């Protein structure tokens, strides 16, 4: 038993675009964006919608670039997170009540204020290299177990 979500790193040649989650799940933590996939849309839907909800963006395509199943030791259900990447988004990035937008330099990224896994598929992620990531948590700062391994379709 898992829940689906989405998260949208937008990747440019020199830049990757991160939200301080400002509250709730992963509060005080640069991320991509995104959330739960609801009922009545596809996975790219969601995650399209999450990065308007959070970063006012819209965007020409998303392309699909990895699956990390979070597991957290007590919580029955795991989270299937789907990875999605961009290069042309429309308009500038505005703050919403979840994520204050931010740009950073590819060798500026802040992997200890980030959630502990990033550091470990990001690599891929900046390679263009499709994934599939597994992380076993305990609490939010220490993971126990992680597979890692390049796939050809997500
Ligand atoms: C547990 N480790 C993790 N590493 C990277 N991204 C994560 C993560 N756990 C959750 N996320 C992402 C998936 C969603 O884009 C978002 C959670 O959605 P929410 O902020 O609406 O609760 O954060």
């Amino acid at each position: 038993a898992s829940r689906l979500y989405t998260l949208v790193l937008v990747l440019q040649p020199q830049r990757v675009l991160l939200g301080m989650k400002k509250r709730g799940f992963g509060a005080g933590r640069w991320n991509g964006f995104g959330g739960k996939v609801q009922e009545g849309e596809t996975i790219e839907d969601g995650a399209r919608r999450e990065l308007q909800e959070e970063s006012g963006l819209t965007v020409d395509a998303l392309h699909k670039v990895g699956q990390i199943v979070f597991e957290f030791v007590g919580e029955p259900e795991l989270m299937d997170v789907h990875v999605f990447c961009t290069d042309s988004i429309q308009g500038t990035p505005v703050e919403s009540d979840e994520m204050r937008p931010c740009w950073f330099q590819l060798d500026q990224i802040p992997f200890k204020d980030m959630w502990p896994d990033d550091s470990y598929w990001f690599p891929l992620l900046l390679q263009k290299k499709k994934f599939h990531g597994y992380f076993k948590f305990q609490g939010q700062d220490t993971i126990l177990d992680y597979t890692l391994r390049e796939v050809d379709t997500v």
